[PDB]
């Protein structure tokens, strides 16, 4: 019944924020949840600011859940993304490692290609395929960003710090961390393929359907899967790296309002749901793809009471993500 600070990752986001927060106020009564909006520079800031209470909520990969568990942040998940379909809900999604029909190589022959990722961190585009490739890499392997630069000819790898690895940004200069980085996210990791920029993309099933609606144009591109083989893009179920968590809202332990958070949320994909309303669409819009929620999901349910972020993910994931921070060969 009161305000729910809603944190948004640069201008793009601030945008559909505001529409997200005109369109509630015009369906739902005065005593219902309401929207405001805070606009940060990275999801990094957003998380720093939920734990300061200056914001409440923002939706993240899962693999950037795990980050917002850890001291002194201590962010807990409290609603999840589901995707597929309202009769048949997929609580995870595949991640995909995507290059062109005839580029000549395979998946054990990714040295000295040039990469091109969601951004640090993240499940698809990073943990995954890094997890991987991370006994290939060459030594040391500490730091991790240091042994990818050295890996790949060169990439485009948001969010990580030019400065000390100028390789990781040459694909994307600065490796800006939002949509401001053309080759942000999803869409911009397959953009940076689609460009010409790199020589692979590692994105998720959904990517290039939401990219390439002929099938014309999607004939030009293949999967890599696991066994050094290459599919079609049509056959990720038969060719995926692995399946992952569905991005996840996360809030506050303390005075987190995740009963509000939920209340706001439900309503919203009601009345905002996917071809619910011609006015706003909570899972699209006109000022880019990925806004606030992934344009993939179809909604919302709620976490069970008290979830932790590592029970949450399952032991598998969890492992892995620390076998890449500690990992051993
Ligand atoms: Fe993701």
């Amino acid at each position: 019944d009161k305000t729910v600070r809603w944190c948004a990752v640069s201008e793009h986001e601030a945008t559909k924020c505001q529409s997200f927060r005109d369109h509630m106020k015009s369906v739902i009564p005065s005593d219902g949840p309401s929207v405001a909006c805070v606009k940060k520079a990275s999801y990094l800031d957003c998380i720093r600011a939920i734990a300061a209470n200056e914001a409440d909520a923002v939706t993240l990969d899962a693999g950037l859940v795990y980050d917002a568990y850890l001291a002194p942040n201590n962010l807990k998940p409290v609603v999840a993304e589901f995707y597929g379909s309202k009769e048949d809900p997929q609580t995870f999604y595949y991640a995909v490692a995507v290059v062109k029909k005839d580029s000549g190589f395979q998946m054990n022959q990714l040295r000295g290609k040039k990469s091109c990722h969601t951004g640090l961190g993240r499940s698809a585009g990073w943990n995954i395929p890094i997890g991987l490739l991370y006994c290939d890499l060459p030594e040391p392997r500490k730091p991790l960003e240091k042994a990818v630069a050295n890996f790949f000819s060169g990439s485009c790898a948001p969010c990580a710090d030019g400065t000390d690895f100028p390789q990781l940004c040459q694909l994307c200069p600065g490796c800006g961390c939002s949509t401001l980085n053309q080759y942000f996210g999803y869409s911009g990791a397959f953009k940076c393929l689609k460009d010409g920029a790199g020589d692979v993309a590692f994105v998720k099933h959904s990517t290039i359907f939401e990219n390439l609606a002929n099938k014309a144009d999607r004939d030009q591109y293949e999967l890599l899967c696991l066994d050094n083989t290459r599919k079609p893009v049509d056959e990720y179920k038969d060719c995926h790296l692995a399946q992952v968590p569905s991005h996840t809202v996360v809030a506050r332990s303390m005075g987190g309002k995740e009963d509000l958070i939920w209340e706001l949320l439900n309503q919203a994909q009601e009345h905002f749901g996917k071809d619910k309303s011609k006015e706003f669409q909570l899972f699209s819009s006109p000022h880019g793809k990925d806004l606030l929620f992934k344009d993939s999901a179809h909604g919302f349910l709620k976490v069970p009471p008290r979830m932790d972020a590592k029970m949450y993910l399952g032991y598998e994931y969890v492992t892995a993500i620390r076998n890449l921070r500690e990992g051993t060969c």
